[PDB]
């Protein structure tokens, strides 16, 4: 996903 910062990354 892309919400947290370095864990829920999207790329």
């Amino acid at each position: 996903a892309c919400d947290c910062r370095g864990d829920c990354f999207c790329g």
